[PDB]
């Protein structure tokens, strides 16, 4: 009954395909203006949850994590009813935003590798989210918002429909780090990579390949968002550099509050080091009940409440 709830037909399509949308959070004009201001603000990490990131060596997107914990706009964004009423339709009455991540594609950048994520296992094989072990559910609902236009030419997302119910990768396997890939590694005809790593190295079967012939593009205008299971096969196109503007996506990740977030961990464990979770918490964006085993925050590190404005 909530204003932006998924219709029954949208809920059915989400169940079949593993994604639904795009939907509008902002007009393109509002998004363009907001991102202009926000991009400049984010250069200042003085209030960021994670400090001393220079101690983490090798490949890591950690600098793009969890800026909602310090930023005024992002703190509202993760709580937008346009997003949350739809996540509620899938995840129920009590839901946490446990992770956010920026995905820049600069002109010429490689496409994101085909991947699925279920446990979000850390460097030591330890899951960062755990669902009830007596049940068959896994992963997180990803809401990917286009902070810029997202088109094939600048590296929009792509999905293989209906692949969210079986994992092709083992997140406890180890990838090797390539500092000098130069966005140049061609994988079945497409430049792809994973932050210096190769997600193919996580495959359960080394000889298996994604059903890329069945991939579908997801072009989006600035201010739109797409909702998908992290367990769905997903990737992005390369940025051809035809446009000299970078593409920016912002992912917010949601789990029901009964899911254990960073269980038995006081750090994000990357290949190159540990990042303290001292100033981390999950944000309760829907409902008001969460079990005590999940650490919550109610405000950013600059005292801005997590609520939609
Ligand atoms: C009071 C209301 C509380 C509601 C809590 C939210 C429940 C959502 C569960 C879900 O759909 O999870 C789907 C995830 O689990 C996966 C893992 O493969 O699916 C499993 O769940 C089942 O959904 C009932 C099956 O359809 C699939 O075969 C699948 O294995 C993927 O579809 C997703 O990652
Ligand atoms: O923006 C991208 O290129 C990848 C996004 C993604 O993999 C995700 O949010 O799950």
């Amino acid at each position: 009954s909530k204003k932006f709830a998924l219709t029954a037909e949208q809920r059915a399509s989400f169940e079949k395909n593993g994604f639904i949308g795009p939907f509008d959070a902002y007009s393109p004009e509002e998004m363009k203006e907001t991102w202009k201001r926000t991009r400049l603000r984010l250069l200042d990490r003085s209030a960021a949850a994670y400090q001393d990131l220079d101690a983490i060596s090798g490949g890591t997107n950690i600098a793009n994590y969890d800026r909602h914990l310090d930023d005024d706009f992002l703190a509202s964004h993760i709580c937008r009813p346009e997003i949350c009423d739809r996540v509620e339709s899938i995840l129920g009455p009590n839901v946490l935003c446990w992770r956010t991540e920026f995905f820049p594609k600069y002109p010429g950048d490689e496409g994101t590798d085909w991947h699925q994520a279920d446990t979000f296992a850390n460097a030591s094989g330890k899951p960062q989210i755990i669902w009830p072990e007596n049940e068959e559910f896994g992963g997180t609902i990803t809401v990917w918002t286009a902070f810029t236009d997202a088109n094939i030419a600048n590296g929009c997302l792509q999905f293989i429909p209906g692949t969210q119910n079986s994992m092709n990768y083992d997140e406890t396997k180890r990838m090797t780090y390539e500092p000098d890939a130069n966005n140049s590694v061609v994988k079945d005809g497409v430049r792809r990579g994973f932050f210096g790593y190769d997600y193919r190295q996580l495959q359960i079967d080394e000889n298996w390949k994604p059903d890329e012939a069945s991939a579908v593009p997801m072009q989006m205008k600035a201010g739109q968002f797409i909702i998908f299971w992290s367990t769905l096969m997903h990737a992005s196109y390369p940025h051809s550099g035809e446009s000299q503007e970078m593409r920016m996506g912002f992912a917010s990740r949601y789990v029901p509050s009964f899911v254990h977030v960073y269980p038995d961990s006081d750090h994000i464990e990357e290949y190159g080091g540990r990042i303290s979770l001292e100033k981390y918490g999950a944000v309760q964006v829907i409902g008001d009940e969460t079990p005590e085993y999940n650490r919550l925050v109610t405000h950013t590190t600059r005292g801005k409440k997590f609520e939609a404005v």
